[PDB]
């Protein structure tokens, strides 16, 4: 019953330099998010997402320094893309955290 009790949100995300995207994941609920590095990440343009492997050695992949997200905390997720972003497409970040909560952000 813990998916309904959870609240997470991506406060902000942007392409910082080269083909790197940074997203700020913020626990705005009252439950701890465990095993953050076991989350599943998808990313892509125009509603067609690609899986992004955790620290997998090949792009696209993502990194995060924390392995848990306490209530109130925010962490920086870094996504290393294989293709440069186009200004004429919209992009979606989709995350499924271990407990099955899903959070997304478009920019």
């Amino acid at each position: 019953s813990q998916k309904m009790l959870t609240q997470l949100q991506i406060d902000y995300a942007t392409n910082t330099s080269s083909n790197t995207v940074v997203a700020y994941l913020h626990n705005v609920g009252e439950t701890t998010i465990s095993y953050l590095q076991n989350s599943v990440v998808y990313f892509g343009p125009n509603g067609q997402l690609q899986p992004v492997g955790y620290n997998s050695g090949s792009s696209p992949y993502w990194t995060v320094t924390s392995n848990s997200l306490q209530p109130g905390s925010v962490v920086k997720i870094i996504i290393y893309l294989s293709s440069p972003l186009s200004s004429n497409q919209y992009y979606t970040i989709q995350i499924v955290t271990p407990n099955g909560y899903t959070v997304s952000y478009m920019f």
